[PDB]
């Protein structure tokens, strides 16, 4: 087989998560991306169902690819003496959604709804096959520009879904609930809204409502800009205090607020240009 059946291009990127590349599979020119990962700069680790022993990225990357959307999909992996090259497909043209934001502030909630909708079936699907991303934020969401899909990436940060309590965490502080900040401890599917919920308010107020954690703990949301009743009150829910008080994925969806989203295509044909 060899590491050689796909044809390197430009860096996308660098940073933390790695160092991803444009490639080209040679064996049916179907555009991919490829991320290095040392070893040496890894932190956490599994092992795959064969039983080998892999960064947990890869083990959380397979579990949640297969199937459809919403995800990145990993086609393939290599190991080399001191990294891990992953293939991961690259839908094109595309923007991070830190980027989208960067350029056109906060978005409108007709748009908002799209791709909050988007993210959270994502997370659903996620959930579903073991895996608690842990790292939901704009920068890790890409728009695929042209079909109107958001995906999810770096699950350098996840592990599996539990039911039991996470007293490790390593994704982005200022995502992270206020439980953690207070006692360093968790659970998953609460944990995650909390960020959903600042995934909301980042996008219809074109930035994060939290930058301390005196602002995290004292849960206390103020709007920069004019935000509808009902996008308030669920953004207010997602950021309940008291974990149990947060909304359900289900309860989420159902909510007034989240009704009429516009599907992919739709939503590219009147707020992508596309
Ligand atoms: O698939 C992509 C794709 C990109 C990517 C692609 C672009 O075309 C671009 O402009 C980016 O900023 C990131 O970045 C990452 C980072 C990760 O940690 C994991 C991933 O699977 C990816």
């Amino acid at each position: 087989p060899l590491e050689s059946q796909y044809q390197v291009g430009p860096l996308l990127g660098s940073g933390g998560f790695g160092s991803v590349y444009s490639g080209i599979r040679v064996s049916d020119n179907l555009p991919v991306a490829i991320k290095h990962v040392e070893k040496d700069r890894i932190s956490d680790w599994g092992e795959l169902p064969n039983g080998t022993r892999v960064p947990m990225e890869v083990v959380l990357l397979k579990k949640v690819s297969s199937g459809f959307s919403g995800v990145i999909r990993l086609l393939d992996w290599f190991e080399r003496p001191d990294s891990f090259v992953l293939i991961l497909e690259r839908p094109e043209p595309v923007q991070d959604l830190f980027d989208f934001i960067t350029e056109r502030g906060a978005l409108q909630e007709e748009l908002a709804r799209s791709f909050f909708w988007q993210v959270l079936e994502a997370v659903r699907h996620c959930h579903n096959c073991g895996v608690l991303h842990r790292d939901i934020k704009d920068e890790n969401i890409l728009i695929d520009l042209n079909r109107g899909e958001l995906k999810l990436i770096d699950f350098g940060s996840g592990a599996l879904l539990k039911d039991t309590v996470y007293t490790d965490f390593d994704g982005t502080r200022v995502y992270s609930p206020p439980e953690w900040i207070r006692y360093h401890r968790y659970h998953g599917r609460s944990a995650a809204v909390w960020s959903l919920g600042i995934l909301l308010y980042d996008m219809v107020c074109g930035d994060i409502p939290f930058e301390h954690d005196e602002e995290i703990i004292r849960g206390q949301v103020f709007f920069r800009q004019r935000v509808s009743s009902e996008c308030q009150h669920l953004i207010r829910w997602c950021l309940a205090l008291r974990p149990s008080d947060r909304p359900t994925f289900e309860e989420i969806q159902n909510h007034p607020w989240m009704q009429d989203v516009l599907l992919p295509q739709e939503t590219a044909e009147i707020h992508l240009h596309s």
